[PDB]
């Protein structure tokens, strides 16, 4: 979506929850499960696939529940509906962003930026290693604009 | 460049370093300086711009040296050349990759994969904050094939 900040670092999962809280959308345990499922998914599952995979942990989950949750995620801009030719089945893919800190090596001042790239790292990590990716903590380092304008320091951090 | 592994984590800089070593290409101080510059650049500079930017902190840098080292990087597939006219101005695009570790949460066994994305993070980090990005250490975590189900 549009470039913005929540004034703190948030991974993909925590970002979704923050956005949903901002909109006063209730965060059920089922909703958390579906978000995490979609984030971890290394394919583009149908509604039925999501339903079948989460069914054991959630006996009270129905296909309607999955549709309801996907509707929220698609509208709030964290999941896209994809199509394959000749197939009428809708497939879903998580592409939601995250927010990453950049820390000044000299003064320690922190800024944050919106990232959509680490999820692509997660996909490549899975494909090339076979690992089911759990987390990719990322922190950037650099020189803040104010420190760029000053002379070279005698010490860092 | 095809997917491959060096059996160790390597950032963009160290990766370029490992690649030329593998092919017995000499590593000089000028070569290092130009590789580092190209990796950290957020634009596509001309040879003259590379020269002018590097000279104050590398006084022995010359335009000829810039062309020489760029040719090595272009031939080795790390830099692509862009032309938009017929004068002697060419622009240079660093197309690197790096290798990132994935660590198993359960057993701790490490694998690595080829990444072309963290350099794009660095670009976005600069554009959104104004910081001159110096480094972005990255390690992935997951469950290795053996520890799964
Ligand atoms: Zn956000
Ligand atoms: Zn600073
Ligand atoms: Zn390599
Ligand atoms: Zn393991």
């Amino acid at each position: 979506m549009d470039i913005h900040s929540h004034q703190q670092a948030l991974d993909a999962y925590e970002n979704v929850l923050e956005h949903l809280r901002e909109k006063h959308i209730r965060i059920t345990e089922t909703r958390k499960a579906i978000i995490s499922y979609m984030i971890q998914s290394t394919e583009h599952p149908s509604a039925d696939k999501i339903y079948r995979d989460l069914q054991p942990n959630f006996p009270n989950m129905s296909l309607a529940t999955v549709y309801n949750n996907l509707k929220v995620l698609v509208d709030e801009g964290f999941v896209s509906e994809l199509k394959i030719s000749n197939d009428l089945t809708t497939y879903y893919d998580f592409m939601g962003h995250q927010h990453v800190n950049v820390v000044c090596e000299i003064c320690g001042k922190i800024a944050d930026f919106m990232d959509v790239d680490v999820m692509d790292i997660a996909k490549e990590a899975h494909e090339q290693t076979g690992y089911k990716v759990t987390r990719i903590p990322v922190i950037a380092y650099g020189i803040c604009p104010d420190c760029q304008a000053k002379d070279q320091p005698d010490f860092l951090e």
